């Protein structure tokens, strides 16, 4: 019925506001991106500061890992995107090529491709073993704030400050459709392909149909007018949708009733990110210039 997310360990070592808080696919790393221009690893369990990933020359906005945990992929305003060997800490790879601030990254399944978003308007698509842009697609009119495959690797969704989440086939670059404006600031594939999670700076998150491109569950309470604030789907124990808030909480919400389920207070700042372990009922959470922190919560549930 209800979590029960309790604080478990309280995280500090950016320098400057924290972007982006990613769980490594084995389970066992949390990463961390932040304006200093460096990322961080932690112990997802403990949260035992273990290296800083240093080389981008500007400030990063998102932090993506391969699914074998052993890469990864973040976008910065140096305009470039970075591959990183994690256990080395050595960047493997700068994908040149936007034009602007790079904003949204993310591997593949396959993780044989990465595809990016910037504030130039557009999409690419890149070859991990190259590192070379394989294609750019000319996908918004604004900002591009969200990228991510979907389970098979097959289509891309992309969310754009102009109002639109459009869902493009990855092999021909061609767009299959487009949810229709406030800004959308985030955006990602259900687990199953078959709906697409959106938020928007009206303080709302939708869930939609891909295949009728119709909105079928919103969820509200939370405050997001301002911010780049992910939202995830926690499937470890009960089915939720997770986001942080600029009223400094974490937000979970039934994904079924659209009803709030807990507030995880805390923090004190805006919640800027979040992230779901993969295994374990465990949330990671980050928040802004006040707080300084990122936070390790726990639910039996
Ligand atoms: O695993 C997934 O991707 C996934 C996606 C939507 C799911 C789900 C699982 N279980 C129930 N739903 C509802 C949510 C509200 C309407 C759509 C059906």
């Amino acid at each position: 019925v209800k979590p029960n997310y309790a604080l478990k360990f309280t995280l500090a070592g950016h320098t400057k506001a924290v972007s982006s808080v990613k769980f490594s696919p084995n389970g066992e790393w949390l990463a961390s991106s932040s304006a200093d221009k460096l990322i961080k690893i932690w112990g997802a369990y403990d949260g035992k500061f273990e290296k800083t990933i240093s080389g981008h020359k500007l400030g990063i906005s998102d932090v993506a890992w391969s699914s074998d945990s052993n890469l990864l992929v973040s976008a910065s305003d140096d305009k470039t995107l970075k591959i990183w060997d994690v256990s080395s800490g050595k960047c493997l790879k700068t994908l040149k090529g936007h034009s602007n601030y790079v904003f949204c990254c993310n591997f593949n399944p396959q993780s044989n491709l990465i595809v990016s978003g910037s504030f130039d308007e557009s999409v690419r698509i890149w070859d991990v073993k190259t590192g070379k842009c394989l294609k750019t697609l000319p996908a918004h009119s604004d900002p591009v704030s969200a990228v991510h495959f979907n389970r098979d690797g097959s289509l891309i969704v992309s969310s754009s400050y102009d109002g639109l989440c459009r869902i493009w086939d990855t092999a021909s670059g061609q767009c299959l459709k487009t949810l229709i404006n406030p800004p959308v600031s985030f955006v990602k594939f259900s687990p199953n392909g078959k709906y697409i999670l959106a938020a928007t700076l009206d303080n709302t998150l939708k869930l939609w149909d891909y295949s009728k491109g119709k909105c079928l569950k919103t969820y509200t309470g939370h405050k997001n007018e301002k911010y780049c604030i992910f939202a995830n789907f926690s499937v470890t124990g009960g089915k939720w949708i997770v986001s942080g808030s600029e009223d400094n909480l974490v937000y979970i919400w039934n994904l079924q009733t659209k009803e709030i389920v807990q507030k995880l207070q805390g923090h004190t700042d805006v919640v800027i990110s979040t992230a779901c372990h993969p295994t374990e009922n465990i949330i990671a959470s980050a928040a802004l210039e006040n707080d300084k922190t990122i936070k390790l919560w726990k639910s039996d549930c």
